[PDB]
Formats: C-alpha cells, structure tokens, sequence
RNA sequence: GGGCAGAUUGAGCCUGGGAGCUCUCUGCCC
C-alpha cells in the first residue's frame, strides 16, 4: 500500500465483434 | 456496454504534485 502509478480495476470494454 | 469488489507477489503509459489514464483476467450487480 502507501503508493500511486495505478487505478481502479474494470469488468470489461469494448471490442470489433 | 457500464458500475462496484479482488489479482499489479498481472502488462503498459504520462507526470513535479493522480481523487490519474490505457490494457487483460475473475466475482457480484444493472
């Protein structure tokens, strides 16, 4: 813990298909 | 498609200071 340089996770994003 | 929670003992980016961003996997909800 104690730090930065990175965020939140996600479900999933788009795509071509 | 989107949110919330878990993997940065998963990958990348910019920056002096992120309540930061891109990208992937899993669970729950819409």
């Amino acid at each position: 813990g104690i730090s930065y340089g990175r965020k939140k996770r996600r479900q999933r994003r788009r795509a071509h298909q």
